[PDB]
């Protein structure tokens, strides 16, 4: 259903508030360098930070920027279902494609719980859900017995998978019995992911080189991964340093480079290095080098 | 303070809300019982569930009917310290002696970004701080460098150390000249911990088995190791039972059997089985009996 | 140097002494099956409980019984490099023609350490190495930048990767710039190793299904990663009833059941469950056939 | 029936050999400056890297140099428990009182694995055994149900704890019922293991600091429990400088500051950083007046 380069947003502010006008220049920018579908208000988008007013503000401005030309994804988490609850039904209310859902941090709830946590979101609203695993945020971490269970459920229909963990989807697949959209959480991995039944990954990387990253997924995708691979070398440099400091500080600095927005993050997202921002800027620099060698028309 | 049994209180619910007059019941019952201090709207009385006002609406409520018998440490958690800031502005109007403040979990931030959380609540008020250090509910770690620099700051005044690396007190003791209210975050290493110069527990035992949990944190203040070890040794077993499901399914069920509130928590804590709620009833009517 | 399926071999045994009529007997139809090299000795080989002598006779049986047909690259792991040295120099007298070589497992050296354990190997022999990074079982963790310095002794030709840290194959092959056998030391994941960079695996279910596995491997090295996913999604009930209860338990009742070896482990390896076996045996009965 | 500061021993060397004469005057010294028992031939006695004849000759001369003026229990651990019932096998003729056994590491076996590999030592001895357990350096946990399993034979007689879980003693005295040595494994953590119900520790530290380790260990056995945490607090700097780098390289150099051997291990330790020497060389100076 949902498959390729699907951007998890950056969210651009201005003088404390969410900047519009750069938000939707991006969404323009993304879609028009090669986009699969954007994924806003994760925690790419901090989330955490957001008031629940600037939350859905965020995911109604893109899905209207985006018209219908590629999907959109909105962020729908919460440790409490009651408030996932909430922004799932205004994202569909506001014309998002779908939700991505993660359950429990912090709370640390028993597979029980993260399954009536999901329930609870699916059986509130009409749209699809990707359940968001990620134990290294989250601790939790939804089991693959737990996984089989969602699945059945007629709208749970996809995972974004970052535990880094590349047997996981082989154990999912074993025990699941209808297509699913499993997608990488893991930029490094987003090859291994796909050379093991991925289709796609909602990627922090494509927020800045669109372009590359939407050709390695489609190579992926086309079974082309000596293709896939040669991008994926390019693109290394870039993923270290831009997860080298807690993200999305890195993604935030590199889209100010390109003319996206400003670099400014909310705590506890703090400016970047100097070291790591000279080593982001010299990357950009160096990718857009080879790209101008190497164009033709 | 802030020193020995310090009860990480459930909050109780009926009919989908606080229980208001089960709340005030509890604080009443808990301070009779033995309660050191009470430390209501933390990761057990389901900080993460309640909404921004039920939250202030349950400290207000505690304070109140604590009359200011004991210390009142009020949960002023968040991954964003915009949101922990709001908390801890109203629990000082309410009257709570210090608040405290876990932070950086899931968008998992820097030690730099969790210090500028910290000094951001700790600038806004003027009641102080602990600091929660709890890596296996919230990832991030407040390393011992961050806990020294934290401690420069006049109002962050302790931890609430539920690491459960024992080593650690060790090396912020080694870094930290000032006094500091080391209080444990783990019930069933409250022991070594004080042996190890800790002054007391935020505790979720202690709301089940407050009078053996506050003897048992007096034993350990005035070294009488023997004693404190013997009373932990009635203790171990509803430790277990309290943590055997996800917390805190246990201590709510627990104190339903006490007659003190019902046994509901919120989604996505869940049910007991029958078997943890057995071991339970069983383990309460050889403490009360 | 090396590609495609190498097989971990099992060590056949009989009243708990080597089986050398298996042990040749496995040789041939692992051969006659599809492998492409032959690995013996390592703890799928139980090379720790392995006298020196058996390692060694073992070792020189392989290689003889291979007959030049496939590379055999002999197990020379310790966490001893003098015991080490010993272990590859008896391989290359022996005839390897390389060694396969695991550091530092539970006395847990620096990364300095680790790399002057692999320089004495590597100086004290003529035939190549391949380094063993398997953290799972060792704990140390060869870092790629450690990584980068063996790969600049001349006979140092590749890593069998047990990390099961699939974005460490990528940090490698950024460091290293000579040709280098990346084979994965992880059946589960085989196929996203060799996506990454990989061209090959040192495998356990090779033992039992060589020719499939040949067959997935072969898959990966032609580019056609849907063929080798199909072959994996046939092959995965018996990776999972392999590696159930710790192997080689589950290789060698499956070896067993194709009327190879007997199904005995030394201690600590113990008999399967009566539940592993039955599993193990229908899956044997679905894939042959 | 072991109980307080149980020195694990180091080895010395001179020109590649093990030095006799600086190991008989590290016992006499050992002894005559506090320790309550020696353990040699542990990991930080070097037993990866020594050969089967060394083992059992270090045994024999401390046991022999000892004189029986305090315990000394042998290391015997191997992955492989053949090997270790010939080294248990040894150290009783050699006059040890009783061994000290991991098991497992590096193979992993399961629960049942290790069971049988300490019941197949203790069948095969008729001195008792103090079970090892290490998951930092072996992987694999003794859970508490196998510890209570092995707590049935009748000589299984103690723990070293060196997993590091404070709570770990709890479970464990929770599922034992007779005498039983529980021993800590980990310096930083001592006064904490004590105070949870432990009696001593088998000590890295107490090499170097052995009448301080000596009078910490009986405070701690005294219920002095105020005493036990200023003497952890003046040793706390040489635990640190001690496992900074891997051990045991800290405390050989440590040794041969205070005259007592050279400083060489074997690779894969190596030779410390002159900033850690500086650090160990000033910690020395502190303590040594
Ligand atoms: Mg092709």
């Amino acid at each position: 259903m949902f498959r390729g380069s699907l951007i998890a947003m950056i969210t651009p502010f201005i003088n404390g508030q969410v900047d519009e006008k750069a938000l939707a220049g991006l969404v323009d920018w993304q879609i028009k360098h090669g986009a699969h579908g954007l994924v806003p208000v994760g925690t790419t988008g901090e989330s955490p930070t957001l008031t629940e007013e600037e939350h859905k503000r965020v995911v109604a401005l893109v899905a209207e920027q985006a018209q219908g030309r590629v999907p959109v994804i909105a962020g729908a988490g919460s440790n409490n279902p009651v408030e996932a609850v909430r922004y799932a039904q205004h994202a569909q209310q506001a014309g998002a494609d779908a939700v991505l859902c993660v359950a429990g941090y912090y709370n640390r709830p028993s597979q029980e719980g993260l399954y009536q946590h999901f329930k609870m979101v699916h059986d509130a609203i009409d749209i699809p859900i990707i359940v968001y695993n990620i134990p290294p945020r989250a601790v939790v971490d939804i089991k693959p017995e737990t996984m089989a269970r969602l699945a059945a459920l007629p709208r749970i229909v996809g995972v974004k998978d970052a535990t880094t963990d590349l047997a996981r989807i082989s154990r999912e697949r074993m025990l699941i019995n209808k297509p699913f959209s499993f997608l990488s959480g893991d930029d490094m991995t987003a090859i291994a992911y796909n050379a093991s039944g991925g289709q796609g990954c909602i990627s922090v990387s494509a927020n800045i080189a669109p372009a590359l990253y939407g050709q390695m997924q489609t190579a992926t995708l086309q079974g082309d991964f000596r293709e896939a691979l040669r991008i994926h070398d390019l693109l290394a440099p870039l993923h270290e340093a831009l997860f080298r400091e807690p993200s999305p500080a890195g993604a935030k600095y590199a889209a100010s480079l390109l003319g996206l927005c400003n670099e400014e993050c909310r705590l506890p997202i703090v400016p970047l290095s100097e070291q790591t921002k000279s080593d982001i800027k010299n990357i950009i620099n160096e990718l857009y080098r080879l790209e101008h060698h190497h164009h033709h028309h």
